[PDB]
């Protein structure tokens, strides 16, 4: 029932109901001959959709845009990408020029900035101090520390106990290190069991690609990054 990289077209996007006003995105990108899915987050807000993450890169985001159009059809006011990373980042300008507000905090600015990536351009603040939490409309915002990133946040929906993870959650089929250049690997776990410690009621957890499952992925993903430290 959750799309995988086989039933996901280069250049599409799928939907994915996980709670009443809350999906998944997720979409496909080739990266060195391998094809890889990538996951964001849609809820709703009143009347109004509040977007996480692109779907990696314009041509796919501007494919996310239609598609949710088509099968939602409410209109999508803001937009948050959890690191500066083109697979949270890239498709920022598309959102931009169909009227998406588009913020991340000011640590992902200047990195996306330092890095010559899209850089959205409101600013969450209140973020950038480890444990840091806010309010954003119908979710909370949490800045656990380094981990995938020095820049990463979460997302949890209350009133689905989803818990979106982005690229500091690992799927359990990964069990390897992905693209760790900018990781802090040292503050990594120490990050996750933040996250733990303040979303223990997280019934759905997403990570930035793969499949959704339980709290257990901050487990596995603490394994996998302990593992690759000792390599
Ligand atoms: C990655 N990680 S990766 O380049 O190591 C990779 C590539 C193919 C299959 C698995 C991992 C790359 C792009 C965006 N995000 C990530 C990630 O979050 O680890
Ligand atoms: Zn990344
Ligand atoms: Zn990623
Ligand atoms: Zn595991």
């Amino acid at each position: 029932e959750y799309p995988t990289v086989s039933e996901i077209p280069v250049g599409e996007v799928r939907l994915y109901q996980i709670a009443d006003g809350v999906w998944s995105h997720i979409a496909t990108q080739s990266f060195d001959g391998a094809v890889y899915p990538s996951n964001g987050l849609i809820v709703r807000d009143g009347d109004e959709l509040l977007l996480i993450d692109t779907a990696w890169g314009a041509k796919n985001t501007a494919a996310l845009l239609a598609e949710i159009e088509k099968q939602i059809g409410l209109p999508v006011t803001r937009a948050v990408s959890t690191h500066f990373h083109d697979d949270r980042v890239g498709g920022v300008d598309v959102l931009r020029a169909a009227g998406v507000a588009t913020y991340a905090s000011p640590s992902t600015r200047r990195l996306a900035e330092v890095e010559g990536n899209e850089i959205p351009t409101h600013s969450l603040e209140g973020l950038s101090s480890s444990g840091d939490a806010v309010r954003f409309g119908p979710v909370e915002l949490f800045y656990p520390g380094a981990a995938h990133s020095t820049d990463n946040l979460v997302v949890y929906v209350p009133s689905a106990s989803v818990l979106y993870g982005g690229c500091a959650i690992y799927e359990l089929s990964r069990t390897s290190a992905g693209n760790v250049a900018d990781a802090d690997l040292a503050e990594w776990p120490t990050s996750i069991e933040r996250i733990q410690q303040h979303y223990p009621e997280a019934q759905f957890v997403i990570p930035g690609h793969g499949l959704p499952g339980g709290l257990d992925l901050l487990k596995h993903t603490t394994n996998v990054v302990k593992a690759h430290t000792n390599r």
